[PDB]
């Protein structure tokens, strides 16, 4: 059941719809490759979901009353005030994904210079680590694990918080390799696997039982704070009658610190945070604070400009309306659930995006001929709708070999900006998916006519086969 | 069928989402009376499209690109080369209904003058007059004469244009009153006759046709200009593959000058034009722009902010796109063909709004109870709907002798704001009726507690009976 | 001395800097007259301070926040809030000059119903009637009387507040023409007489308890009400203490009900409002709030925009803000001193605007030929401003002859945009009359070439003698 | 002469002024520290221009015309065709100090692969490296030569253009070090020696023949190539009538690629770009947009929002305007030229800002005291100015010693936001200047209380000696 909007659409961008013949001279000068086309030539936009969505009323109205003062700024002082307010952490570090790249090393050496952490030894935990999250630790020569639980990728089994920590797991890792090398442990709520599934309070509190017994800081990692709240309203009986807002200030208890990028929840173009929760981390933000202007080996200086630190102050509270996540999330589900309905089958679908298996549904397709990529052309042909592949064709080749990896699947990825589409674009989706599933046998594979040594999926060409 | 948007929403209007108790109570504290509600209580408000729309981002910005210069501004310039390059009229008036209230008086005084009109015997014709239109005219002492055709109100009879002039009732209504006693002829598009309807091209020359014969100005009301252009395109053969823009230029060949409320079709908030042609209307065009000033029968100055100028300039293409148009009327065809469907009845229904009858809906309801009012109530409790009526209850008593005056038919008017709902919205207001119908039998008639003495629909306050 | 600005410019609109040469062929293109001039071609435009001044941040980002139902409107609710704490008035109406139209005739017809006022003998009072006020008035009938103080237009005699009331002359003028028979009193704060000057608290305390006791109702003309209360706290020893909004709260008590034009210290493009102090005058608000819909003679509706209404509720606050008004006024006071220093003589000169002696500047051009409008033209030659003339070029022809009307001095009119010039141009101002009356005895008379036949000022050519 | 603003203000910042004992409380509570001051609390903030102007309507406007798409985006387009038609550079990256994190190691790398550099003899060259341009190429062991003339650091010595490439010191700077080892020169345009001085287009074309002869890379350091190109339309003769745009265009022919903060002269508060002007450098292109993904070792993903492009698009050419480059130059003139009028010495003064000479001003104060920062304090309780101490207090401790690092002058920064303070400003510091000293001999000197281990001049509080 998609809901009706809670809200009232006040400012439109025009899309223009073309035409069919339009359309397929486009993909064949992008050489079948979406990343290459036109914004203004691509009807529905399913690329991504980082910062392309709406903003409301109040958010864009408080980007004419910023204060670009270099320090001291009133407009810093509103969006600490909300931090502060909504997850009652009193230190907040604005950044422009939540500066990853400076709490880690900062974390490494709190521990290695405190409990005499092993750089040689040290890993780091998380119920699912983000891909920069995983390869900042990495970088910084941090080994990740991601302590999932077994119903986690398991689909055709449902439950309500896949995302979960699998607290033995932590706990025995945590054993495993010693307490004095775990540098840190990530909270990602809403989790990113198997599509965005949720954390829930109780899971959360169990983990920081254990990471506080061990003394091991832990990162909340807050893209999607909002939607956590409303599927723990939503599933987890004991919050039932908690306000989403509530439900963030109880959720934050089990954290240190907070890392997240604004752009999706929080809703805006850009902007992310790096806060402290007490005096217990202040040394941590201390240091946080100095190494972002020395990150570089050198004084840099640079920021968010007034007005965009006004406008997360006011995004943090709009992305936590109740009727608000209760219609973006149904309007997700709405489109899973009518994709599932007409035959199409996902290797994953969640919260945060929905993975078309593209292999099953043109099998005729040979991996290394991109069925995936394939599939993206057919649904912009059909439709103008953009989605981004995510198998042989993203993965590219062994830089030591030059040959083709080896990938798993071949997939399509569907994300959904924020308060952008209507249930009439997710009825299109549905519709052009139905029509390329009737006309599967006759999309062709593709071959490259020109390809990047690294990078290819955002500027190589192609054509059929 | 609803057509997907031909855009991205890009900014929204958070609207709560109430409870059926909390409406139940706000109803009542509003004395069972909408125009009592405070808007934040309302989930969809079709009271009315009067600048209640949404903008495009374009237009939203010109807003901060004003020149307040009293004179010589160059946002006034660029409205007015707008002007010039859509309809092709060289000179302009902006307004804050398109002055109505300047060229009237003004092309009574320029016939009387010139021809030797007879102001007790003078006539003004339309295909269909606007209430405020009739109601500058006849306060001028001049009275109206709407010549519509057979077809107009006859609903069951299918007919592309039923906004068309009666150009033989014209033709014989000026030789009947005599040509030197009509002061002008106004063209409507769309005509606000049976719910909104258009006028074809072919109709409207033959219009002006007659008209130049006998030298009677014409002046279009254009309040929905682009409308109407699209049903050209959509109906009138000839015209097919025409753009809009083709359209309007070819459509105002056939009126002197134009007035419009630029709160419909324009796509703002506020703001109108008052517009001639070329210089055979250069002294229409001096005489109203000397009344704008002088109208109080003194100097009294203002108008649009720079801003707002700009914005209009921008508004009148933006409400031309070809995939706009054919979105806008589809949504508005698609909630009447719903509502017939589930079988509620409307007395009228066209583009500009859709006219339910209640005394059909609640039949069980004496009209001097308000049926419609009751409707109105009733569609608020159950989804939080707001419409006005349009029946007993706003037509008030006779001023004479303090009796209610008799009434037609119980009317509930629907309208929609442009690029403000979705298609949700719409199957939202359609279930809405459905139960309505379903309770029909247990919907109570309304009784005053408080009646003012005038307008007493904007205060009035009542309870069940 | 003028003040730094209380302020950061955040937002500028680029002016361009043209040469003598370019200047002197565009006056030549315009006849001679400012007024037909392109607001691009003149540097500083002192034309009129009225909407043409800078909003701050938040006024600005208040438009953004708008609420576009007809009815109900939280951005009307925010308008009717800051109303109601700033000036303590219960009920507002907003207005699209405050509604002068409307609560005019409705004074008048509440005193002929309630006290036998009669319509032959009528006469309303001010300390200054501005002039559309006193054009409504007298529109309706209504005869009036400006008692003014003796010093209020003598100058070389200083005297803190020259806008106070004759409060003797008011008490006599009641007396005369009888209580019934006075619909009215209107309190213009700042007052329009000799250039704009304040009125104590002191006075209107007298002059309210003076219309109390004979049951007349006060209205405050309150374009400048800010600037008022700032020259009360400065010059009124009992309120040099007090906030600038304690002295709004407490002026305010000594009127019934406001009237004003927003377009001046409220800081915005657009607005007014009409407001009722208590329920004492709700009958006068829904007499007006009814007239306001039917004051055509039928229903007729419209009204601000809803960011219109949030700007408004903000800009009353930073109208009052102390920093600002200090600085607006001793701007004002900055170019007057400088132009007494170089000679430059006015009639009158004041907070609203200076009127400089034209006849005196220039004393060998006949009235007939214009010196005020020669030396407009001059200006902008010599420095590209643009200023208004207020002498016999403004006053036209004798309708009834045809022969120009008698002039008592030939003034050209200089106000100021506020926050929009700086001390530099105002003394590049200072700096261009130094020039112009150095070089005096060239400038030429002027002679028309075209002539309207009413409101010639606006349109008329000329050309030099 | 301070020239008169070429623009009128239309939105301003409301600045509160305070009492001196309000800041005297201020300074105190921020440990003697402007840096820690609030921003509400400084009424003249000159603590840096970067990011902290006033931008024009136009520009302002653009934010609400983003086209949020990943890739593909109008705004980009938009963007980069006005790199292309501004400085004739057809390859575009947006960046958010022009990613010299970038293009260094790309330069670097491409010359070790085409020439054979050796990166243990690599030496790089300019005008004037910027400190995060030169920390940028020593992170990447790269070595750095400034090759400035001899009159660059000359004050008291007049040159038209002090930021001049010593032609000689570059070419045998090239040959010592060796060709195949030079991997780029950077032209930085106005030059940062000596406060800011400017570079002539007969020195860049100079420069880049010697270049070219090398066939080594030069990157045109643009943050100020709008002032630059006005020194050059005022004091290159050669240029004199050519416009802004046209200098700009020629100015560019001398780089191969630009990099720049558009933090200043564009006007905006955020954003750089990094453009290659043709195909020879499309290679170069390539390289740096794939750098741009996976910098961090793997790929991560962000950028400037569609608006913030749209705005800068604007921003390019307001910033080229004629009018304003001629204001915002002298204004900066003015406040030196007053300076040095009272008395006050620099140690050097130009375009970016002038360093007053804090030692000899308060000559009673040891180095090891802070004079610089005494000063800053005292500035601030006389007239709430903000400004940084480029001093001992700045230059810190050895790390290696923990004792405080020698220091060749206390010096205290001025620098002046782009259109954000008028003549009047100007005035007022000048004047807090002559009264400091006028009570010099008064001033204390400071010592820590607070004082963090590394970048302390930004939270170190202190107290007076
Ligand atoms: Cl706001
Ligand atoms: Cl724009
Ligand atoms: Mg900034
Ligand atoms: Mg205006
Ligand atoms: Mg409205
Ligand atoms: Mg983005």
């Amino acid at each position: 059941k998609h809901l009706p909007e809670p809200f009232r659409i006040r400012v439109i961008e025009p899309v223009k719809r073309t035409t069919r013949a339009y359309r397929e001279e486009a993909i064949i000068k992008s050489g079948m490759n979406p990343f290459l086309l036109d914004s203004e030539d691509v009807f529905i936009d399913l690329l991504t979901d980082s910062g392309t969505g709406a903003v409301t009323q109040s958010m864009q109205a408080a980007m004419m009353r910023g204060d670009e003062a270099y320090s001291g700024s009133r407009s810093y002082y509103a969006l600490a005030e909300s931090v502060k307010n909504i997850f009652g952490y009193q230190y907040t570090i604005p950044t422009h994904r939540g500066a990853e790249q400076i709490y880690i090393p900062v974390l490494i050496k709190k521990r290695e210079q405190e409990k005499g952490l092993d750089r040689s030894k040290m890993v780091a935990f998380s119920n699912y680590f983000f891909d920069t999250t995983q390869g900042h630790s990495q970088i910084n020569g941090c080994t990740v694990r991601n302590v999932y639980i077994k119903e986690a990728f398991d689909t055709g089994v449902r439950y309500d918080f896949k995302g979960n920590f699998d607290l033995e797991g932590l706990e025995r890792g945590i054993e495993e390799v010693g307490p004095n090398n775990v540098p840190y442990i990530v909270a990602t709520i809403t989790s990113n696997s198997a599509g965005g599934q949720p954390v829930s309070l109780a899971n959360l509190k169990a983990m920081y039982s254990i990471a506080k017994k061990y003394d091991i800081p832990v990162v909340m990692d807050s893209a999607r704070f909002a939607e956590n709240a409303y599927f723990i309203k939503q599933r987890e009986a004991e919050y039932k009658d908690w306000t989403i807002e509530q439900i963030t200030r109880e959720t934050y208890k089990y954290a240190d610190m907070l890392a997240m990028s604004a752009k999706k929840d929080a809703m805006v173009p850009m902007g992310g945070l790096l806060c402290m929760k007490d005096d217990s981390f202040f040394d941590v933000y201390t240091e946080c604070r100095t190494l972002c202007v020395v990150q570089e080996g050198f004084p840099t200086y640079g920021g968010l400009e007034g007005g965009a630190m006004e406008r997360l102050a006011v995004g943090l509270y709009d992305g936590m309306n109740l009727d608000w996540l209760a219609y973006r999330i149904a309007q997700v589900q709405y489109l899973v659930d009518g994709l599932e309905e007409i035959g199409v089958v996902c290797q994953q679908a969640g919260g945060h995006a929905a993975f078309v298996d593209a292999g099953k549904l043109l099998p005729h397709i040979p991996a290394d001929q991109f069925p995936a990529q394939a599939l993206a052309c057919e649904l912009y042909k059909v439709a103008g709708i953009r989605a981004v592949e995510i198998g042989s064709f993203l993965l590219g080749r062994d830089p030591k070999t030059g040959k083709q990896l080896p990938c798993p699947a071949e997939l399509l990825r569907l994300t959904i900006p924020r308060a952008t589409y209507t249930q009439t674009h997710m009825d299109f989706i549905i519709e052009a998916f139905k029509h390329v599933k009737e006309n599967a046998a006759n999309i062709k594979g593709l071959t490259f006519t020109y390809e990047p040594k690294v990078l290819r999926h955002f500027t190589a060409k192609l054509k059929e086969v």
